[PDB]
């Protein structure tokens, strides 16, 4: 959480695949998630994964995108299949944790995903 660095974005053809990576600086973690923000739009939830492994997806990305966490690597992933122009946005990862019973959010810098039609 302290530092989250994203990579894996790019410019891809409709129907294409990308894999976003959210590298944590190191290892109270409760949930990690992916969000996206399209031009002039509000930031929306894409997918979440609890420390226990419970996944949740936004209806717009169900089946096409998969969230996973590799604790050995301290990396959160978003595998994106069957990409559509509507998926164009800056994608952000988030880590939520508790320190001395107080909840905190730490966000990544974002990675651009552009899907051309």
């Amino acid at each position: 959480q302290v530092q989250l660095v994203e990579s894996g974005g790019g410019l891809v053809q409709a129907g294409g695949t990308l894999k976003l990576s959210c590298a944590a600086s190191g290892s109270g973690i409760v949930v990690m998630a992916w969000y996206r923000q399209a031009p002039g739009k509000q930031r929306e939830l894409v997918a979440s994964i609890t420390s226990g492994g419970t996944t949740n997806y936004a209806d717009s990305v169900k089946g096409r995108f998969t969230i996973s966490k590799d604790n050995a690597e301290n990396t959160l992933y978003l595998r994106m299949n069957s990409l559509k122009p509507e998926d164009t946005a800056v994608y952000y990862c988030k880590a939520f944790f508790r320190r001395d019973y107080v909840g905190y959010d730490y966000w990544g810098q974002g990675t651009q995903v552009t899907v051309s039609s």
